[PDB]
C-alpha cells in the first residue's frame, strides 16, 4: 500500500490496519479526491486477509477538519448540476454507507481536530478513542449552512438530545474528556498513550471469531431501529447466519 | 405587546423574546384560556422580526404546575363532548405542535415548578436551563391519572429509559441539578444567575443566521426518526432548502 | 400454593410482593427449557393473583442468572427434530419480554449477583432495576463464538449508550453494579447488604398507586419511544382515557 | 354570508361545505385556506353538522394551489412568512382534516388538480363524478407534488399508477379515479349528489363517537405494526367505551 | 388421538393436512374465552406434530366465525376480576395472531361461510385464504356501538385498500367471497361445493416444499413491509442464510 | 458505448439509453461480472448528458431469469468466506441501491422471462411495461431457496399481500397481463408493441424538467415510508430543493 494513494495511506502490523487520513496541510479536510480514494481503501481492505481491524486516524494535528470547502466547490462548479449527487453520494460511500456495518471492526483514533463533516465516519466506525487535547465541533452553523451528510444523525445516534441541539446550535468546540463524558467517544486518554491503548483494543476485538463478531456489532446497530417484535426475528436470523457461516 | 393577553406577557429586550406564563396566584396552571393565547403569541412572535430568540419563562414561583384540570373538567363537564376535542387540540397546538418545530430558536427558562403538563413545552423548547432551586416533578400518578398530552414522549426523548421510568411509576419530585444529570434541561444555575446565564446563551443563538439556525435544529429533531438512508435523503434537502430560503 | 409448585423457580409473596426467586443455583440460575415454561407459567399464575401487587425478579444463591443453559438448549435440539428449536425459543421470549415487558403488574429487577447473557432480556423487560454493587454483568456470548441470543441487544440498545453498548457486547468485558447504574442499564446499585431494603421501599411505593394507572404509564412510556410525537398524541390520549374507564 | 371563499350550507345534520371560487375553478388562495381552518373549527363544534360532504362551486372540485396569490402573498414579505402560508394550507388540509372528529366525504363534482389531492385523501370516503377530471400537472409545470399531494397518492393509489401519473402529469377520469382506489365510487354527475346523500345518511345512522374511534383507529392502524396495534385499536376501543 | 380433545374445536389430518375445525356451530362458531384457549392449545400442539405439514382453519356448520362471543365475554369479565379482562384480550391475541401470524407452519384459512368482526384477525394472519362464493363478510361492530377491536383494523389495511376498508368500516355493509376475493382480503372464492377440493389442491401444493424455506420465505414477506429497502437488505439475507442452516 | 462490456450493452437513441443485459444464452442470468459491469453502467449513464431517460431490457428471449446461482457458488465456493459480502453488496448495488433512486428516469420494458431476482431491478425502476408473453415467476421456493436480495420488498411494494404471499409460496408462474393487473407493471402490451409503447412512454419523460422529475419520483417512493407530519417536512424540503437545483 506504500505510496499507493494521494491523500490517504495504510500501515497494516499484527492485523491491525491502520488507515490515516493524508492530507497534513489542510488538517486532513475531506475532498472529493479523498472520498474516492477512501472507497478504494476500504473496498481493498475488505478482501485484504491481514487486515482483521480498521483503524482510522489522521495525519499530523488533525484528525480531520470536515469537508473541504475549496475542493468540493472547484468540483462542483466546473461541472452540471449532477455532477454533485456524484460528489455527495462518493462521500457518503466511504463515511457510512461502506463504513458503518462495514464487515471487520473499526475502531476511530481521533488524535486531534475533529469537526463538521468528520463526525459521520466518527460515528460510523464501531468503537472510539480520543486525545484529552483533541478539539471536537460542529461549526457548520458558524459557516451559515447546516450539518451536511450525516453528521446530525451521528450525534442523534450517541450524544443525547439537550447535548446535541447545543454544539448543533452553538458551534461550541469542546475537548476530548467532554466527548467521552457525552457519549461521542468511548474513551478520551492523553495523546501520549492514545495509540497503545487503541492499540490494546483492537488486540481484543481480534481475538474474537470475525463473523460472530460482525453478527454481534451489525445486529446492535440494526435493533435500535425495530421493535422487540421485530426484533425477534431479526436477532434470531443474525444468530442463525453466524452459524452458517 | 403590554397588556394585550390575559395569562402570558411578552417582554421583548435587543432580539430576546422573553414569553412569561402569568397566572402566578395558580403557579402558572395552564387553563384553555392560557392554551389559546400562547397560541396567539406563539403566532405573533412569529412573524415579529425583533424576536431573534424566545425565551420561555413563569411569573412568580413557578415556571408552570402544568395543567388546570380544574377548569379544563369545568369547561368539558359542563359542555358537549366535543368540546374536549378542541381543548386538547388547542394544548397541543402551543405545547409542541408550533412549538417543537419553531422557526425560531427557542429556550425554556425554568425558574421554579415544573409539573406534569409543562413537560412537553419544556422539552418541545430547544434549549433548557434551570435554576437548582427548581423542583420537577410527574405527580399525575399519585392524583390516578398517566401522564397526559406529549409529556411521556418528552421524557423518552431526553432522560434514559430507566430514570423515566422511574420518574412516572413513582411521581418523585426532583430539582435542578438533577434534571440537568439526567438529560431533562442542558444546564442548571442558581437562581440568581438563572436570567444572566439564559441571556448569554440567548445572544450566542441570536447571532447566527436563523433560517439555518431553523434547518439545523428541525433536521436534527427530525433524524432521530429516521434511518441513515433515510437521512441521506432528508439532510441533504434541509441543507439545500437552508440554501434557497436563506437567499 | 406455591410450595413446590415448580422445580427451577420459587415464588414467595408477603405484603403484596411477589418474589420471584430463580432456583437452579447450582447452575448459577442458567435457564433451561424447563425454567422457561415454569416461568410463563409463574408469570400467568400471578397476573390473576390478588395477593400479588408487585413482581420483584431475582435468584437463588449467588447469581441473578447465568444467561441460557446452551448445554441443556442444544442438548435436546441436537437431539429432537428442527422444530423442536422453534418451541425452545418461542417460550424463552414468552416469559422474558413478551409477557415481562408490558406486564400488568409493576416489576422490578432485583440483581443480587452474576447477570450474562440473556439475563439482559428479563433485565431489561422489567420496568425498575436495583442491582448489589458486587453483581458482575457480562455480555460473555462474543468469547463462546455466537453473538448475543434472543432480544439482548435490544436490551441493552434500550437502556445503554450507543458507544457503551458496542463496547461490552463487541469485548465481551464485565462490569460492575456500579457501572451498570451509571451506563443506565439499571436505576440504582447498592450494597449487596441493603439491596432488600431499598427493593422493598421501592415496591412499596409502587404499591401505594392505583395498578390500572401504573398501568397505563408504564406501558404508555415503553410503547411511546416507538411513535412519533403526532403518533403519540393520539396514542397517549387513548392510553390516558382508557385507563380512566377501566377505573 | 360569514366566508369570502367558502359557503357552508347546512341540510338534516349534512354539512355541505363548498369551496367557493368559481371563476377561478375554486383554487385553493392563502385567503380560503385559512377560512377553510374557520370553517373546520366551526362545524366542529357545531351541533348541527353531524356528517361534511367537501365539494366545489361551478364546474370544478378544485383546480389545486392557486399560485398567483400565493405569491402575491409571499413577495409582499420577509422568507418566514411562507412558512405561515404553508402551515395555513396543511392546517384545514390535512391536519385538521384526515383525523376529523366527524365523517367526511369528498362529492368530486369536477376538476381536482394538484394540491386538491390532499384535502381529497383526508376526507375519509370520496364519491367522484364520471364525468370529472382529476391530475397531478405540477411537474408539466416545473415543480414536483407540494404539500402533501405524494402522500395522498402513496395511501390511497397502487406504487405503479402512482409513479405514472406523478411523472407524466397525465389527467383521468372518474371511472379511472375509482378503479385506482383514489376513491370510493364514481357515479353519473346526475347521481351524485343522490348517492352522497345516501351514504351520508348511513354514517348519520351510527354513534360519532364510535364511529370517529374506528376512522381514526384505520387510519393510523396503517403505520403500526401488529405488536403496537394490539396496544394502540384497544386503547382506543376502551376510549370509545368512555366518551359514549 | 386428538378425537374429543377439546370442547370448542376440533382437529383432524389427513396425510399431512391438519385440518383445524372451530366448533361452536350453534353460534356461528362465536369465539368464546374457552375457545381462545383451546385454539392457543391446538396451535401449538400442532406446530410440534410431525404428522401435521400444514394448516387449513375453518369452521363446523353454516359459519367460518361470527366473531367474538360478546355475551360470553361481557359475562367473564362482568364476573371476574378487573385483570381478567387483560387475560382474555391476550389470549384471543395469542392464538389469533401472535402464534398465527407468524407460525412455524403454513396455514390456509378456508372461509366456508360467515366471517364477520373479530374472525378478520385470524383471517388474515392465515397466510393464504379461499372462500365460498356464497360466505359473507362484514365488520358489523359499529352498528352495535363498538369499533373493531383487537387487529381488525390492521388484518384490513394489510390486505384490503385504503378506501375500501374505510367504506366496509365506517358503514358496516357486508360483501360477498366474490367481493372478498376482488378487494384482496382472500386469494380467490370458489363456489362452497369446490371450496375443499380448491383448498386441498392448494395444500397439497405447499405441502411439496421444504418446511424450513417455506418459513423462511413466507415470514421473510410478512416482515419487510415493515422495514425499509436498506433494512431489508439485512433482514432477507439473514433469513436466507438462516434457511440454509436449518435446512 | 459499444463493445465496452462484455455482459451489457448501451444503445442510446435520441435521449434514450436502452440498457441491455446481455448474457442471453444464460437468459441474461445475473452473474457477479454483470453486477459489476451494470454498477459501472449506471455511474457511466448518470453523467452522460445524452441519456436523459434508461430503459431496462434483456438480450434474446429473456429480460432475466435471476440470479446465476451456479456462479455465485462457484465464486463463493473458491474464495474467501468474506468474497460472499462483496458479491452481494455488488448485486444490491446496481439492482436498487443506485436503481431505486436514480437521478434520472427508468423504465423496465420485460421483452420475455423474469425470474427470481429480477424483481429487484424491476421495482427498483419507475415504471415498467410488459409483453403480454412475459412470464413471471418467483421459482426460488421450488429449488429450496426463499426470494433473496430485494425480491420480497420488490412484491410488496407493487403487489397485494394476498397474492405476494401466493406466489412466493407456490412459485407459481404467471403471463403479463397478469402481472400488469397486480400491480408489478404499468402496463402489459403484445411483444410487437412492446418497444413503441415504452419509447412513447420515454418520450414524454424526456419532456419534463429532469431535476423536478426526481424530486417528483423520489419524493414519492421515500414519502411512502414517512408518517403525514414527517412528510410535510420532507416533501417540502424536496420541492425547496427542487427550485435550487432546477
Amino acid at each position: 500500500y506504500e505510496g499507493r494513494w494521494k491523500t490517504v495511506k495504510v500501515e497494516i502490523e499484527d492485523g491491525i490496519a491502520f488507515v490515516i487520513l493524508n492530507r497534513p496541510e489542510k488538517r486532513n479536510a475531506m475532498s472529493p479526491t479523498l472520498n474516492r480514494e477512501m472507497i478504494d481503501v476500504l473496498e481493498t481492505l475488505e478482501q485484504d486477509p491481514a487486515a482483521g481491524v480498521l483503524v482510522l486516524t489522521g495525519a499530523g494535528e488533525a484528525w480531520t477538519a470536515g469537508m473541504d470547502l475549496k475542493e468540493y466547490f472547484r468540483e462542483v462548479d466546473a461541472g452540471p448540476e449532477i455532477l454533485q449527487e456524484k460528489i455527495r453520494r462518493e462521500a457518503s460511500q466511504w463515511q457510512w454507507k461502506l463504513l458503518r456495518m462495514y464487515a471487520k471492526p473499526t475502531i476511530a483514533m481521533v488524535n486531534g481536530w475533529c469537526f463538521g463533516g468528520g463526525f459521520s465516519p466518527l460515528v460510523a466506525c464501531d468503537l472510539a478513542i480520543c486525545a484529552d487535547e483533541a478539539t471536537f465541533g460542529l461549526s457548520e452553523i458558524n459557516w451559515g449552512i447546516p450539518p451536511g451528510n450525516l453528521v446530525s444523525k451521528a450525534m442523534a445516534d450517541t450524544v443525547g438530545h439537550r447535548q446535541s441541539l447545543y454544539y448543533i446550535m452553538t458551534g461550541k468546540t469542546f475537548g476530548g474528556q467532554k466527548a467521552a463524558e457525552m457519549g461521542l467517544v468511548n474513551e478520551s486518554v492523553p495523546l501520549a498513550q492514545l495509540r497503545e491503548v487503541t492499540i490494546e483494543l483492537a488486540r481484543n476485538l481480534l481475538e474474537k471469531n470475525p463473523v460472530v463478531l460482525r453478527a454481534a456489532k451489525h445486529g446492535f446497530k440494526r435493533c435500535r431501529e425495530l421493535t422487540w417484535e421485530q426484533n425477534e426475528d431479526y436477532l434470531y436470523a443474525k444468530l442463525d447466519q453466524s452459524r452458517l457461516l
